[PDB]
């Protein structure tokens, strides 16, 4: 009925740079072989989708951007062999060809097959499926979430439970995989260990989360933001702590209140300052800093590796170093199973073509996660 021919249909065009998404009627070209169709049912406002509205994040333009979402397959190409129509399905920002030397390394994840470091903002095949007015218009990091029919490689798509609420479990395709992973799976969080996390929106919540989950004994959290900490204690923080009310430099507040440092620290926020922040609280011969996020409009951090000379380590990753395919489906497994809760972080619902307002509350921070429906 739809299978095999371009779907006409609506989806959020970037045409230009510091510019409001545009809603358009878009023409969504059928799925070539080992290429997936699939009609959006939900999809998160990350942090990251503005930065291309910014201009910091630097890919091809115009473009339909989204990578945080779930939704059905409406059809497959040839060869497609995990995936069926029907199914329900959450798109991968970081792609698992499993072929190259990363996906094939036990510790990697950052697959060589993704548009992240080099963005050509296209299919494998370098090529689009997307055109409006019969004018070409570039995907993004191979999913471009932000239409009601998008077209994925597929090494970019993972078959999920198909009892899932796909309005909630699309924060598994970024937001919460990244957060919960960066301290389940990057960092390795250990029991009766103390964290602290810098940071505490969407993705702080989720390291939180995920230390709890490892059994830390205390998760402090770390945010000029008061209003954040009710959030946080209630998705595990034991303690929350507000540089602004300390005259002393915040590591040394976390270090006395860590008698001698913490175990794991994470970065959330981005910023260049509480990187060094978080690595330093941590103790000298054996925490671990994560660094969980930094801001595409590249600035170089100063730092004395006199940190790391004791025994720190540090050390960063994308979706929680987490190998995007055979993790997601096993996470929404998790969620399905009532191992850690989603709702805590979803904020705000709105109808996808309200997309702009959505990230307008992203912008103002009075959001946690804002998820559009279709
Ligand atoms: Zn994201
Ligand atoms: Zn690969």
């Amino acid at each position: 009925s739809t299978a095999g021919k371009v779907i006409k249909c609506k989806a959020a065009v970037l045409w230009e740079e510091k510019k409001p998404f545009s809603i358009e009627e878009v023409e969504v070209a059928p799925p070539k072989a080992h290429e997936v169709r699939i009609k959006m049912v939900a999809t998160g406002i990350c942090r990251s989708d503005d930065h291309v509205v910014s201009g910091t994040l630097v890919t091809p333009l115009p473009v339909i951007a989204g990578h945080e979402a779930a939704g059905i397959v409406e059809s497959i190409g040839e060869g497609v062999t995990t995936v069926r129509p029907g199914d329900k399905v959450i798109p991968l920002f970081t792609p698992q060809c499993g072929k190259c030397r990363v996906c094939k390394h036990p510790e990697g994840n950052f697959c060589l097959k993704n548009d992240l470091s080099m963005p050509r903002g296209t299919m494998q095949d370098g090529t689009s499926r997307f055109t409006c007015r019969g004018k070409p218009i570039h995907h993004f990091l191979g999913t471009s979430t932000f239409s009601q029919y998008t077209v994925v490689d597929e090494i970019s798509v993972a078959k999920i439970d198909a009892a899932s609420p796909l309005e909630k479990v699309c924060l598994i395709g970024c937001g919460f995989s990244t957060g919960y992973g960066s301290a389940v799976k990057v960092a390795k969080v250990t029991q009766g260990s103390t964290c602290a996390v810098f940071g505490l929106g969407g993705v702080g919540l989720s390291v939180i989360m995920g230390c709890k989950a490892a059994g830390a004994a205390r998760i402090i959290g770390v945010d000029i933001n008061k209003d954040k900490f009710a959030k946080a204690k209630e998705v595990g923080a034991t303690e929350c702590v507000n540089p602004q009310d300390y005259k002393k430099p915040i590591q040394e507040v976390l270090t006395e209140m860590s008698n001698g440092g913490v175990d794991f620290s994470f970065e959330v926020i981005g910023r260049l300052d509480t990187m060094v922040t978080a690595l330093s609280c941590c103790q000298e011969a054996y925490g671990v800093s994560v660094i969980v996020a930094v801001t595409p409009d590249s600035q170089n951090l100063s730092m004395n590796p006199m940190l790391l000379l004791s025994g720190r380590t540090w050390k960063g990753a994308i979706f929680g170093g987490f190998k995007s395919k055979d993790s997601v489906p096993k996470l929404v497994a998790d969620f399905m199973a009532k191992k850690f809760a989603l709702d805590p972080l979803i904020t705000h619902v709105l109808p996808f073509e309200k997309i702009n307002e959505g990230f307008d509350l992203l912008r103002s921070g009075e959001s946690i996660r804002t998820i559009l429906t279709f």
